[PDB]
């Protein structure tokens, strides 16, 4: 049997892959073929079918899990082609979560004598984090955030130790978000959550521009001046708002010049693409600092894949974080951000 | 001189005039033409120009202020309009608060000899607050609860007594959100703010649907269907996610469906302005939760302009505030809403 750990979201599906690299001249003998095309395709192919990637600098090399050595590949697609998926297995033990474990568990047991394992999302998710940062990522820190953060010519990424990880205050971004406050490795929960999250941003941004990806999205939203939509604070008190604290340049109210016609009929696609990204992450980077406050946790990690190839969106979490906290909060950000439920189920194998 | 109290916010100028009601035969002789004229303007249209509107229904009779009797009136019109206004005047001290107080007080100083007294729009808001609840509207209670908020069969407006008032949480729902704490009448701070607030639901409204008003806004919302454009816990798990009490019908991504071309494709502009409503009011909720929940306040009262002539709103507040809290925190409202930084600018005149 493949080692595998799947974690079937909202809109995608990870899966992690153990490819063992310590397999003996008797071992190979007796793999059946079936199993040496899928090791084979696997290995052989970064991109599967149409729609599924292969993160292939995300592969954790020559690592020892469950007494074996091999290769740990991250895998991806989207949700709405795992009957794709599930087709395929139909022409083997899945620890699974994620809603979809749940969703479409008789669909995955129309594969003849399937052992379907559903684990709980965010269990997955804490041993998954904790698991990938002990290892390290090929001798490299799983962990960074971005210092100087408020100053442009200094701001740079850098590593970050987590060998004593709690307390921690874990963000989920998703579909949606999940905040998570960690107290030991088996003392954690959920806080709270929002229903602001990647599939706002990518549903909004698709409604009000008609990109195709979130890809696009990000691409119109580099290009953006937000500020052509949302109202300031400058726009209404003329500057500052002093006796708060607040700079002009804080955003009063998101897409609060968009009530004015005129307004509407000049903003550029990719002015609306970066005003809704930075609506959304502020509105998360705002939760989460709340969270904290209430949790008494200064570490905030941030992880999903709202964040994948998503630079932007990271730079402006961890000046947020850093402004508006005073400096009490940091954010924090994982290499394997998206994958650490499907490692989590990954890691539950043993139990079966 | 004319008593008036101004709070010229991002939108809306709210304004509030004291009528004196018991003038005698030697004051009305000793009254000037331009006063008579402004006040016979005021008290007999109740609609001025094409976008000044006083709100006749929130009339306090018989109020006595400063000495004297008169009727406290409640107007309110565009702050795109002022230029109308001021231009009004030069064709009297102006305690005025609002970000508009210093925007355009350069403006405000065009109109000979006037003396503008800028007035901050937090103080200024909570002095209103406690005075209207404390002289009450015309003899009923100015508070109100939704009691039963999770039965549509029982749900009913109710007066709720705010005799002593402190604690409370006051969310204050403008273009934005400002969200404050109130200890006593001399102690209260800012807590936090959000950008999504009355200002996101009017400009992304008007952008996904093309709505033209605020009302037109609200009439579609009250026709949509919202769970056409959001993503459910349901969407995801196929029904509760049960280890963290999370309701199949909660939702876990707003405008997260229209990540879907075809759902895009099929959704209506009456469902889009219902997912926008329910996304920013949602989203108000759960921030004055955390807010509530960190400073130890059990009772929460929204005001600002957002909830004028929207039950939705207020409903969705009651129901989500006490379902999300279990039943630890109790959304309260209050029939001037949008007026207590006009009522506390007038309350300051006796300074000057
Ligand atoms: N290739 C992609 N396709 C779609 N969304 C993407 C993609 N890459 C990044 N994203 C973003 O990543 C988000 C989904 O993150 P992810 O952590 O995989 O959520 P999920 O697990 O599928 N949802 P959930 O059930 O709420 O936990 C989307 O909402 C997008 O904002
Ligand atoms: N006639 C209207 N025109 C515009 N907006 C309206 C109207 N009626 C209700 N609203 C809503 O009321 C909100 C403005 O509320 P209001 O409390 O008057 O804010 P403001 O004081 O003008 N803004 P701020 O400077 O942030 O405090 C708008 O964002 C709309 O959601
Ligand atoms: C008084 C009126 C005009 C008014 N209404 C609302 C606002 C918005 C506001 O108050 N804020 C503060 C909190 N903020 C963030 C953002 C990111 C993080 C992270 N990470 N944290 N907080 C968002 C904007 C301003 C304002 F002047
Ligand atoms: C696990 C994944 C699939 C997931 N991701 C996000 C969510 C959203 C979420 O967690 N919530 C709770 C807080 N909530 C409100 C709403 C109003 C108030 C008031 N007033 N308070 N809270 C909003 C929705 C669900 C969820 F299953
Ligand atoms: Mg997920
Ligand atoms: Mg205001």
């Amino acid at each position: 049997s493949p080692w595998f750990g799947m974690d079937i979201g909202g809109t995608l599906v990870k899966l992690s892959y153990f490819e063992p690299i310590d397999i003996t001249a008797e071992e190979e003998q007796e793999e059946v073929e079936s199993l040496k095309s899928i090791r084979k395709y696997l290995t052989s192919n970064v991109a599967y079918g149409s729609t599924g990637i292969r993160d292939v600098h995300l592969e954790l090399k020559d690592l020892t899990l469950f007494g074996r050595r091999g290769n740990l590949h991250f895998i991806r697609f989207p949700t709405q082609d795992l009957p794709t998926f599930i087709q395929m297995g139909r022409d083997t033990v899945l620890c699974a979560t994620g809603g979809g474990a749940y969703k479409f568990e008789k669909d995955f047991r129309t594969i003849g004598n399937l052992h379907l394992h559903k684990l709980d999302e965010l269990d997955c998710l804490v041993k998954g984090l904790l698991y990938i940062d002990s290892v390290s990522f090929n001798g490299q820190a799983e962990c960074y955030y971005f210092a100087n953060a408020s100053e442009p010519e200094r701001c740079q990424k850098m590593p970050f130790n987590l060998d004593d990880p709690y307390p921690l205050l874990v963000v989920n971004i998703g579909s949606g978000v999940s905040i998570l406050a960690v107290h030991s490795k088996d003392n954690y929960k959920r806080v709270t959550g929002t229903s602001l999250g990647g599939g706002t941003f990518l549903g909004l941004c698709s409604l009000l521009t008609g990109c195709e990806s979130f890809e696009e999205a990000l691409e119109m939203a580099s290009k953006g001046d937000s500020t052509q939509a949302d109202k300031l604070v400058r726009d209404i008190y003329g500057g500052d708002y002093e006796r708060f604290g607040l700079p002009g340049w804080a955003v009063a109210s998101s897409f609060g010049n968009m009530i004015y016609k005129e307004k509407r009929e000049s903003v550029s696609k990719e002015d609306l693409a970066r005003a809704t990204l930075v609506t959304i992450t502020n509105n998360i980077g705002s939760v989460a600092r709340m969270c904290a406050v209430n949790e008494k946790i200064n570490r905030v990690v941030f992880v999903g894949n709202f964040l994948r190839v998503n630079t932007l969106s990271m730079k402006l979490l961890a000046y947020a974080l850093d402004y508006w906290s005073k400096g009490q909060l940091k954010a924090l950000f994982l290499e394997h951000e998206g994958y650490f439920g499907a490692v989590g189920a990954l890691l539950g194998l043993p139990n079966f």
